[PDB]
C-alpha cells in the first residue's frame, strides 16, 4: 500500500497532531461494546503524544497494563483545505490501533511501527472542530510481529508472555498529522540508483503511481536541473554524478509533478547516486568493499519509552559521530522515518530490520509455558508467515528509497534447528528480493544456531552473527572465548563465503562497577572482551562490520538476568559513557573510514 | 628518647596484646577521680585493640566523642621471663595515652603516632595476670601536633575544631606488646652508610648504646660476615657493595651484641647501603638523579579507621606495584613503622612526614572562631614549637635507620604569610639538621603560598608543593590551570634552583560519574587534569617528582567540600580503581625507571 512521507509543497500542507491528548485503560474491555469512541472519554488523564503510555505517569498498574487502552483530542480542520484530499496519518500506533473520526471508523492497522492512514475528505468539514479517538491495543499472539502468548490467570487477569529483550512499550510513539494533497496527487515513487563500475556515470530509474501526467526534474544539492523525463516510469542519465557516499551523504532532489487538466502536485524526492551489493566476502558500495562500525540500538529513553524526540535523535548523533560510528541496524524493529532521514542527509548506513524478533523458545529472555514445536499450527504457522510477509512489505513500501538503507533484515535469532524454519524462511527470503531487487538480504543468527547447526542463512545475502561467547557461556574466560569465536567464524566463513558482519557483541556492565580482576558486569571487564573481539575480527578476512550491542542501557521485562534493564549499553539510559566508549573511540576513529582494521 | 623496634632474637622475646579488651567512654570525666584503673571497667563493651574506636561501633554519638576514653584487658606474665627485663610497648596511641598496670601508673605519652612504652619488670609477677588500664584521649590544642581548638558549647559538650582534611580518628591505632630484653641490653643504635662516587665500595659507621662491651657483625644476605667490629663507635669499611636501590631495597643485618660479665643481648638492624643529597635541582640516590613517582596516602580503611593491618598493607603494596609508583609520603603523620619495614625490604622510597598539619587557619578543610594571629600566645607560640620539635625528635629516634626513608617532611602547609612563621619555622629547620644530617629536610608549602609570597622555603632543601589549580581555583579550566601552574614552578626554579617534587595533585572523583564534558567530579575530568599536570611537569627541568593526591578515597570531618569523604583517591576506599588508575599505570610503567619522563 503505497507510503510516501508527508512533506510541506507549495500544493501539499501538514498539520501535526502531537501534543496532549485525552487518556483512558479500558480494564472491563466495554470501551468497544459502549462506542467510547462517540463522546468525551470519560474518566480520562492528559497523556503526551508521541510517547509509551508505560512510563508517563511513574505507576507500575499502568506501565504492566495488558490489553486496550484509549487516546482521544478535538482538532480543527484548516478553513484553506476545504476541496483538498485530507488524510489522517499515524507515523506508529504500538502494536494495534482502530481510529474513529467522530463516529465514523476511518483506519485499523496492525503492527506497531511503520505508518496507516486514511483519506478523512469524506469525514470531516474545513472550519470546524472533530473528534479524533483512537484505540490502542499491545497484546502479541503467535500471528503478531513480534510474537508473543497472553496468559490469562485464574481471575481473568492478562500478563503479556514475549520471547524478547526488551520491554513490550506500547501507545502512540511517532507523530500523528492530517495532511492535503490536491484530488491529483502522485501517490507512490520508485527509484533505482545504477553506479558504473569506474564511478563516472550513474542512471536513475523512476516509477510513479498518480492520477495524472507525471514530469520528474531531477536536481542537484545546488538546485540545477541535471535531467528531466515523462511518464509513470523511465531512466535519467547523470553524468559525472556526486555519489551518495558513506560519511557524506551527497543527495539530489527528484520532484515528481502529477498534472490534470484542472490542478497538479509537485513532491521532492530525496535521492543518493549509490549501488551496494555483495561480491564473494565483500560488502559492496559505489563498488569499493566497507567495513561497517557502530551500533545494535533502539529506541528507549526515560520517561518517553520507546516515543520519538528529536532532542534524543540530535545528541545519540553526536555520541555515534564522535565515537567514529559509520552504521548501525534498526534493531529490533522499523525506528522513526525521521532517523532514515537523517541517515541519508549525513551519510550513515543503516541495516533495517523487520520487529520479528522472538521466533525462538530457546532463550532465556522475554517474559506462562511455551508450546513444544515452535513451527506448528499452535505457535508458528500459515498465518504467522502471511504476518511476517506483511510486515517486510511494509517495511520496504516505507524505506525503498533510503539510501542510507543498504540491507534488510527480515527477522532477528529465529530458531533454525527445526525441519520447519527453512519451510518458513525460505519463501520470506524469495518474496524480499522480489519487493526490492537492488539490496542484500540477511536474518540475523542466534549464537546456539552455529555454522554446525543452521538451515537457512545460504537462502541470504550477508552473515549477521549476534555472538556472546565469555558472557552467557564460557563465562568471564576471555581466553576460551577467543578460541570458540574465531574457530566459529572461519567455520562459517568456509561454510557459506558470505560477508560476515558482527550484529551484537556486549556484554552487561554496569556504570561505576570497577575491578583489578577484570571480571564481569565491571567496566574493565566490557573493555577486555570488546578488545578480545576485535583482535579476533581483524584475523577473519570475511568479517567485514562490527555493531556493539548496544549503543545505550535499555529498559526490560523485569528479571533475575537484567539489573534494573539491559546494561550492556556502551553509554548509560541518560548517555554517559562507560570506559568503552573511549576504547571504540581509539578504535573506530584510529582506522581508515569504512575499511577493515589490521593487526 | 631510645626506640629499637623490638624483633625476637636468641635474647629478646615479645607478646603481642592485639585482640579484643574492654572499652568505655566517659562522657562526665570522672574516671581519673573514680581511679577507673582500679578494677574492672564498669559499664564497657568489646573493641578490637589495634583500631580507632570511632567507626567500630556504627554509632554516630561515639563516632564524634571528645574526651577520654578507657581500655582495659587481662594478661598473663609468660613464666620463664623471671629475671628477665620486661617492656610494655604501645606502637601509637591517638592522641594521648595514660597506662596503668595494675594500680601502678607506668607510662604517659603525647603524639598520636609514635611509640612509647616504660620497663615494667618491677610491677608485675612471671606467671601471674596483670590489669592493663589505658586513658585515651582525642582533644588537640594549640600546643598539640597537630593544633585544634576544642569548642566547649554552652551544655559543656566539647566538639573538636581542627584545621586538617582528615577526620580525627583516635584509639589503640597499631599494636600493643610486652617485651624481654636480659637485664643487660643494646639500648640504642644509629648507623651512617656513605658510598663512594664510583659505587665500588661503601663505609657503615655505627653508635650503640648498651649496659655492656658492644661487638657488631655486618651479614649480606646470604648471611655471611663481609665486616666486624668493636666498641660502642666505629665504622665497617664493605668492598664491592650491594647497595640499597630503589626497586630492589638488597639489605645487610647488622647484629649488635652487648655483653656483660654475666648475660647478652643480640639485636639484628636491617641495613639498606645508600646515599640521600640534593645536588642543584636533582635528587641523588647512590650518585645518581632519581624521579619519584606515586602518591599521597593517608591511613584509612572503612570500620577499622587509621588502624594497621597487614591485609590493607599487602594488598596496597600490590596496587602500588602494578601501576608502577616507585615511592610515597606519610602523609599526614608518621605511619606504621611495618609500612618502612616494607619500604627497606621492597626499595620502596618515603618522604618521612611529622604529624604537623593544621599550622594554617586560611583554608577551607577540618572542622568555632579561628583566633586572628596565627603564630601568638594564644595559637602557635613557644610551647607549640617545643611540641613540634618533640615530633621531629621521636619521628628520627624511630626511623633514623630505615633506607627506605631518603627525606623528612616536618610539616604540611603552614601558613608562611606572617613574619612570625620563619621566627618559628628556623630553629625547627636547623635542629631537625643537626638530629639527622644524613637526609635532606622539607615543609610541604601551600598553594597561596606562591612563590612571591612564601617566607621559609630556602631553610630546606627539597621544594615539596601541593597545587590544585583547576579545582578550588581555575575550576574546570584546564587551560588557564596549565598557564599559572607552569608560570609558578618556573618563578620557583627561579626563585631557590631546588629540586621540586609535587606532593600533591588530585581532584575529587565521584567512581561512576562519567561525562562527555570532561568536567569536575568526573572519571575523565581526573584523567584530562593529571594529564595537564604531566605535560607541564615534563617541560620543567626542576620537577624530580609527582604524588598524586590520594592513592584512595579517604573520611573527612563532615562538610559542604566532602561527598561522603574526601574523593580525591585514585582508588575508591575499598580499592576499587577509578579510570585514572590506568592512565597513571600507563605513564609510570611506560617511563624508564626513577628517571625523568620526556614529550
Ligand atoms: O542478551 C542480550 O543482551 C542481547 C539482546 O538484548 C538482543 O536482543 C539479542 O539479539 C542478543 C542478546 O541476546
Ligand atoms: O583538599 C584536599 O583534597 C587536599 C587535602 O586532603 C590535603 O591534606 C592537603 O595537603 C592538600 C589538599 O588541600
Amino acid at each position: 500500500s503505497h507510503m510516501l512521507r508527508p512533506v510541506e509543497t507549495p500544493t501539499r500542507e501538514i498539520k501535526k497532531l502531537d501534543g496532549l491528548w485525552a487518556f483512558s485503560l479500558d480494564r472491563e474491555n466495554c470501551g468497544i461494546d459502549q462506542r467510547w469512541w462517540e463522546s468525551a472519554l470519560q474518566e480520562s488523564r492528559a497523556i503526551a503524544v508521541p510517547g509509551s503510555f508505560n512510563d508517563q505517569f511513574a505507576d507500575a498498574d499502568i506501565r504492566n497494563y495488558a490489553g486496550n487502552v484509549w487516546y482521544q483530542r478535538e482538532v480543527f480542520i484548516p478553513k484553506g483545505w476545504a476541496g483538498q484530499r485530507i488524510v489522517l496519518r499515524f507515523d506508529a500506533v504500538t502494536h494495534y490501533g482502530k481510529v474513529w473520526v467522530n463516529n465514523q471508523e476511518v483506519m485499523e492497522h496492525q503492527g506497531g511501527y511503520t505508518p496507516f492512514e486514511a483519506d478523512v475528505t469524506p469525514y470531516v468539514i474545513a472550519g470546524k472542530s472533530v473528534r479524533i479517538t483512537v484505540c490502542v491495543n499491545n497484546e502479541l499472539n503467535w500471528q503478531t510481529i513480534p510474537p508473543g502468548m497472553v496468559i490469562t490467570d485464574e481471575n481473568g487477569k492478562k500478563k503479556q508472555s514475549y520471547f524478547h529483550d526488551f520491554f513490550n512499550y506500547a501507545g502512540i510513539h511517532r507523530s500523528v498529522m492530517l495532511y492535503t494533497t490536491p484530488n491529483t496527487w502522485v501517490d507512490d515513487i520508485t527509484v533505482v540508483t545504477h553506479v558504473a563500475q569506474d564511478c563516472n556515470h550513474a542512471s536513475v530509474d523512476w516509477q510513479v503511481v498518480a492520477n495524472g501526467d507525471v514530469s520528474v526534474e531531477l536536481r542537484d544539492a545546488d538546485q540545477q536541473v541535471v535531467a528531466t523525463g515523462q511518464g509513470t516510469s523511465g531512466t535519467l542519465q547523470v553524468v559525472n554524478p556526486h555519489l551518495w557516499q558513506p560519511g557524506e551523504g551527497y543527495l539530489y532532489e527528484l520532484c515528481v509533478t502529477a498534472k490534470s487538466q484542472t490542478e497538479c502536485d509537485i513532491y521532492p524526492l530525496r535521492v543518493g547516486i549509490r549501488s551496494v551489493a555483495v561480491k564473494g566476502e565483500q560488502f559492496l558500495i559505489n563498488h569499493k568493499p566497507f567495513y561497517f562500525t557502530g551500533f545494535g540500538r533502539h529506541e528507549d529513553a526515560d520517561l518517553r519509552g520507546k516515543g520519538f524526540d528529536n532532542v534524543l535523535m540530535v545528541h545519540d548523533h553526536a555520541l555515534m559521530d564522535w565515537i567514529g560510528a559509520n552504521s548501525y541496524r534498526t534493531s529490533h524493529y522499523p525506528y522513526a522515518e525521521e532517523m532514515l532521514d537523517w541517515a541519508d542527509e549525513h551519510g550513515i548506513v543503516v541495516i533495517d530490520e523487520t520487529a520479528a524478533v522472538g521466533f525462538n523458545l530457546s532463550l532465556g529472555i522475554g517474559f506462562g509455558n511455551k508450546p513444544k514445536e515452535l513451527y506448528s499450527e499452535e505457535a508458528v504457522n500459515g498465518e504467522t508467515q502471511q504476518a511476517h510477509l506483511q510486515a517486510i512489505k511494509e517495511l520496504i513500501a516505507r524505506d525503498k528509497n533510503h539510501p542510507s538503507v543498504v540491507m534488510w533484515s527480515i527477522a532477528n535469532e529465529p530458531d533454525t534447528r527445526p525441519q520447519g524454519a527453512r519451510e518458513y524462511f525460505a519463501p520470506l527470503a524469495e518474496a524480499t528480493r522480489k519487493l526490492d531487487p537492488t539490496r542484500p538480504i540477511t536474518c540475523v543468527n542466534v549464537m546456539f544456531c552455529d555454522a554446525h547447526t543452521d538451515t537457512i542463512s545460504d537462502l541470504f545475502d550477508v552473515l549477521c552473527l549476534n555472538r556472546y561467547y565469555g558472557w552467557y557461556v564460557q563465562s568471564g574466560d576471555l581466553e576460551t572465548a577467543e578460541k570458540v569465536l574465531e574457530k566459529e567464524l572461519l567455520a562459517w566463513q568456509e561454510k557459506l563465503h558470505q560477508p560476515i558482519i558482527i550484529t551484537e557483541y556486549g556484554v552487561d556492565t554496569l556504570a561505576g562497577l570497577h575491578s583489578m580482576y577484570t571480571d564481569m558486569w565491571s567496566e574493565e571487564y566490557q573493555c577486555a572482551w570488546l578488545d578480545m573481539y576485535h583482535r579476533v575480527f581483524d584475523r577473519v578476512s570475511a568479517v567485514v562490520g562490527e555493531q556493539v550491542w548496544n549503543f545505550a542501557d535499555f529498559a526490560t521485562s523485569q528479571g533475575i538476568l537484567r539489573v534494573g534493564g539491559n546494561k550492556k549499553g556502551i553509554f548509560t539510559r541518560d548517555r554517559k559513557p562507560k570506559s568503552a566508549a573511549f576504547l571504540l573511540q581509539k578504535r573506530w576513529t584510529g582506522m581508515n573510514f569504512g575499511e577493515k582494521p589490521q593487526q
